[PDB]
């Protein structure tokens, strides 16, 4: 499913992401925009280390979800990677909460450091009534 911007903002709000480990909703919205363009079906295979990034947050199969074909997989979210390609994002959100409980927090996603850190990200939630 490709979410509309404010549709996603209200869904993340309902799922308890606003201020989760000190991370505002606008920061989570900036991350989903640049990771997938708010598309739950997004996958990206990384040929160099043989891992794939899944779903709206592009969560990686080496560390977080299990797809059975990645070398060294840890599966810290204890989730099948197919659970991150659903239209329903409650599982992708429970795994994203797990990722940021590590000390790096949202910095775990490089795309957040490149496109969202130290920028004004408030336009991602403006007008959504969130």
């Amino acid at each position: 499913k490709v979410f509309e911007r404010c549709e996603l903002a209200r869904t993340l709000k309902r799922l308890g992401m606003d201020g989760y480990r000190g991370i505002s909703l606008a920061n989570w919205m900036c991350l989903a925009k640049w990771e997938s363009g708010y598309n739950t079906r997004a996958t990206n295979y990384n040929a160099g280390d043989r891992s794939t990034d899944y779903g709206i947050f592009q969560i990686n199969s080496r560390w977080w979800c299990n797809d059975g074909k990645t070398p060294g997989a840890v599966n810290a979210c204890h989730l099948s990677c197919s659970a991150l390609l659903q239209d329903n994002i409650a599982d992708a959100v429970a795994c994203a909460k797990r990722v940021v409980r590590d000390p790096q927090g949202i910095r775990a996603w490089v795309a957040w450091r490149n496109r969202c850190q130290n920028r004004d990200v408030r336009q991602y939630v403006q007008g959504c009534g969130v």
